[PDB]
């Protein structure tokens, strides 16, 4: 059996949850980057893609598509997502406020630049006023270094993750968020994730003009 | 002890795949149905919502937020998110695809009548090009009664609620795809789905412009 091969553009997107999260658990890929549309139609029209779209990882015999269906599986087969049914309602329901968040700050790039000021302020609202307290009062309510469980699992994986784009968008968002601050350095020093937020690691950097004018011409 | 109790609109939306998860499964439940922004704050107030939004189910002494949480737990609790990690990995990857059309749906009477036609039109080109093509191909590749597993999943039910609101849309969107039409009648046949299709149950009409006022009332008073 293989190691799973990520196909993707270079860059974030939709795929980088999943790179965080296969590091986070020690886990080897490899990536096939789609430069060209040429890349990606070769992928549909060989009959990789089951919706036309990528991410795709191919994983233990599977070619999975759609975000959720790939980390879902890689969660539960690295035990990071939780030991019971109660567990996993409290895990999907914070990364469903993650994946919410992550979403804008996603499709930020790419709004019209006439809209960029209006969508940001609105994402700096959300992150203070809606998701960094949410996240903040969990911490603050059970004491534990973990969001859930007091253990590792992928919420602390996805919510991390986020923390550091939160940081690129504006450094003083998390400065009213002690707990949220103090998980951020807990997991960035597990081994693995520590490993991964060096330089030469898969991890991708933030998106470009350059590389916002490709994923265009890649549609 | 107590049935599920669902907060949300008096329409679908976000809450009308859950109301079928559940009748499927065979749970009666309650709704509450919000229909004032005094209402939605009061959930708020309360410390019921975790991110300030419904849907929310009160189930099994706590308080779901989150479709996919929602959903999850349902499925898992009642045996309808297969077997397996292999299987919930089909299951997940089909159901994701029927989510990202349900997102289009769902939006749709809230756009800009502007921008509604090419909206339909697109919605309309991409289950016939996308997602019919897709669930037919499977269904082919096994030819089993079920898209996973060859049981009962939550993936026929969420495909075939996708089917009855295509057919509201444009029932002949459906007319090439065998596989499906026959997967539509076998599901509506099964007990448990067959009365929550009966006239009277908890299913939900499409939105009309009384239901879309009434949510931008609650938003937006
Ligand atoms: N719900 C899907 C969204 C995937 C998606 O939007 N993919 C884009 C690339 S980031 C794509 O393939 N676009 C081509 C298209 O939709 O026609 C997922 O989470 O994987
Ligand atoms: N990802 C969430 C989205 C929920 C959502 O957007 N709910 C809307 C109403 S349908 C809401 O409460 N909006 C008010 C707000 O966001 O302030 C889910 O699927 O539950």
């Amino acid at each position: 059996a293989e190691k799973p091969k990520l196909h993707y553009f270079n860059g974030r997107g939709r795929m980088e949850s999943t790179r965080w999260l296969l590091a986070a658990a020690g886990v080897e890929f490899e990536e096939k980057f789609i430069k060209s549309a040429e890349d990606l139609d070769k992928l549909r029209n060989d009959g990789y893609l089951m919706f036309q779209q990528v991410p795709m990882v191919e994983i233990d015999g599977m070619k999975l598509v759609q975000t959720r269906a790939i980390l879902n599986y890689i969660a539960s087969k690295y035990n990071l997502y939780g030991k019971d049914i109660k567990e996993r309602a409290l895990i999907d329901m914070y990364i469903e406020g993650i994946a919410d968040l992550g979403e804008m700050i996603i499709m930020l790039p790419f709004c019209p630049p006439e809209e960029k000021d209006a969508k940001l302020a609105l994402i700096k609202e959300k992150i203070k006023n809606r998701y960094f307290p949410a996240f903040e009062k969990v911490l603050k309510s059970h004491g534990q270094d973990y969001l859930v469980g007091n253990k590792l699992s992928r919420a602390d994986i996805h919510l991390v993750e986020l923390l550091y784009y939160v940081e690129e968008l504006d450094s003083s968002l998390i400065s009213s968020f002690p707990l949220l601050k103090a998980l951020k350095t807990r997991i960035s020093n597990l081994p693995t994730v520590k490993k991964f937020l060096q330089p030469g690691s898969p991890r991708k950097p933030p998106p470009d003009e350059i590389y916002v004018r490709t994923v265009y011409n890649i549609f």
